[PDB]
C-alpha cells in the first residue's frame, strides 16, 4: 500500500516536471513569435 | 510599385498566421497549466 | 508523456521558428530595398 | 432611372465606409483583447 503510493507519487512528480518544462519552452516560443509579429507590424 | 505592394500584402497574411500560431500555443499552455493545477 | 517525445516536438518547433525569423527578416529586407530603389 | 440609382449607390457606399471604420476599430479591439488574454496566461505561470 505504501509501496503503491510511492510509485503513484513518483509518477505524478515526473509528469509535473515534464509539464513545467513543456509550458516554459512553449511560453518562450510564443514570446519569440510575438517579437517577429511586432517587427512585421511596424515594417508593413 | 506592384512588387512592394505584393510583399506588404504577404507580410499582413503572415501576421495572421503568426496570430493563429500564438493563439493555439497560448491555449495549449492554458490547458497544461490547468492539468498541472489538478495535482498541486 | 515521455521526456524524449516532448523534446523531439519542442526542438522541431524551435527549428521551424528560426526559419520563420529568417524568412521574415528577408521579407523586411526586400521591402527596404524596393523602397530605396524606387525612392532613387 | 439612372439618377435615382446614383443616389442609392452613393448612399450604399457611405454605409460601406461605416463598416470600414467599424472594422478598423474591431481590428484593434480583437488585438487588444488577445494581447491582454495572452499576458494573463503568461503571467499566471
Ligand atoms: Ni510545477
Ligand atoms: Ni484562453
Amino acid at each position: 500500500i505504501e509501496k503503491q503510493m510511492d510509485r503513484v507519487v513518483k509518477e505524478m512528480r515526473r509528469q509535473l516536471e515534464m509539464i513545467d518544462k513543456l509550458t516554459t519552452r512553449e511560453i518562450e516560443q510564443v514570446e519569440l513569435l510575438k517579437r517577429i509579429h511586432d517587427k512585421l507590424v511596424v515594417q508593413s
